[PDB]
């Protein structure tokens, strides 16, 4: 016990211990895409994970994070929005009990089946800790999820969660390739915003591509046989660990595209 997503411990629950989560900034939102301003100032988004190095995968009570090496400059994010250059440190995804919700950001009002959250670091601020003290320290790249085809490059991923089944559990993932989750177009909405788990820090520059990807039902029923509890605890599922969409207040979402 400590936060979490149950009717005790879930999101409404969350600003007694991080009062945050009543801020300005607060994250996710809900994408009025009628609203997002065109902005032809953009630049495009640069992704280069070329030579990205993944080294594990973890069940850390909350959702599965796979973890790349960022001492080096082998996974970046750069232009879009963002000044300098951001390294990929991890990435998870965020799912519902039913393929009828799931997601954190939502597109008028509608929710995917799930969310990917590839979370990178300004390297001026030189570590991961260090950047999430700062309002442009994170810029996440999320991408929605819906049940149709199946991605394969996800597949080695959906292998791997029978081994990291509860929470505190790790293994090796090494190799995987994080090109293999992208959608075709670049398309994005971009606002700032903030981490949102707890501590719900508003350091994120958030990037949500316009194109989900397809995943199949049984990729995503693989996912929803992970536990929230770790081994020998009652067996809770880790479904419906999304955080609902906070109210935008005084914040513009700006699309890369018209
Ligand atoms: N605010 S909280 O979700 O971190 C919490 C911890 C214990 C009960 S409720
Ligand atoms: N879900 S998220 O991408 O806003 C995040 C939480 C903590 C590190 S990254
Ligand atoms: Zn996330």
């Amino acid at each position: 016990h400590h936060w979490g997503y149950g009717k005790h411990n879930g999101p409404e629950h969350w600003h007694k211990d991080f009062p945050i989560a009543k801020g300005e900034r607060q994250s996710p939102v809900d994408i009025d895409t009628h609203t997002a301003k065109y902005d032809p100032s953009l630049k495009p988004l640069s992704v280069s994970y070329d030579q990205a190095t993944s080294l594990r995968i973890l069940n850390n009570g909350h959702a599965f994070n796979v973890e790349f090496d960022d001492s080096q400059d082998k996974a970046v994010l750069k232009g879009g929005p963002l000044d300098g250059t951001y390294r990929l440190i991890q990435f998870h995804f965020h799912w519902g009990s039913l393929d009828g919700q799931g997601s954190e950001h939502t597109v008028d009002k509608k929710k995917y089946a799930a969310e990917l959250h590839l979370v990178h670091w300004n390297t001026k601020y030189g570590d991961f800790g260090k950047a999430v003290q700062q309002p442009d320290g994170l810029a996440v790249l999320g991408i929605f999820l819906k049940v149709g085809s199946a991605k394969p490059g996800l597949q080695k991923v959906v292998d791997v969660l029978d081994s990291i089944k509860t929470k505190g559990k790790s293994a090796d993932f090494t190799n995987f390739d994080p090109r293999g989750l992208l959608p075709e177009s670049l398309d994005y909405w971009t606002y700032p915003g903030s981490l949102t788990t707890p501590p719900l820090l508003e350091c994120v520059t958030w990037i949500v591509l316009k194109e989900p990807i397809s995943v199949s039902s049984e990729q995503v029923l693989k996912f929803r046989k992970l536990n929230f509890n770790g081994e020998g605890e009652p067996e809770e599922l880790m479904v419906d660990n999304w955080r609902p969409a906070q109210p935008l207040k005084n914040r513009q979402i700006k699309a890369s595209f018209k």
